[PDB]
């Protein structure tokens, strides 16, 4: 896993989105689950980040610069997005999600570790057909930290 702050930095790193993808808080939906299927496929390519609250502004040279602005509500996002995870798919995937703090806006960190072999085929209980074969990674990580944070009531 990494931090937000790490990750919008890589996004302006790199040249295209290798690994690590970049989404709006209005892209939240299919358009990020069709994206987690993308790297849930991949033969050893365990640690893949969708980073959740990010904005990007052009340039007169058609350039693209990534910024953070942040979720509306930062805990409810993760929320969501866990319960599109167990629901959309076939099986209950759990993507493993950390609320970091760019420049006083709340980002959400979505790490993608690989699937399991029989939990892969994972396929969609609806119409919409994920199609690749596999993007050439650029930057690699594997910096894995635990922690059984739970709160009660």
């Amino acid at each position: 896993m990494r931090s937000a702050t790490d990750l919008l930095d890589e996004l302006n790193a790199v040249d295209e989105s290798a690994r690590i993808e970049a989404k709006r808080a209005s892209d939240m939906g299919k358009s990020v689950m069709e994206t987690v299927i993308a790297f849930a496929n991949e033969p050893g390519l365990d640690g893949g980040y969708l980073l959740l609250g990010v904005d990007w502004a052009i340039n007169d040279k058609g350039d693209t610069v990534y910024r953070p602005v942040g979720l509306p509500d930062p805990d409810k996002v993760q929320r969501d997005l866990a319960s599109q995870c167990a629901s959309m798919l076939n099986v209950a995937l759990r993507p493993e999600m950390q609320l970091e703090q760019v420049g006083g806006k709340t980002l959400l960190v979505v790490y993608v570790p690989e699937a399991d072999v029989t939990h892969k085929p994972i396929y969609k209980k609806a119409t919409g057909l994920p199609g690749g074969a596999y993007r050439r990674i650029g930057s690699s990580d594997q910096r894995c930290v635990l922690e059984h944070h739970h709160h009660h009531h």
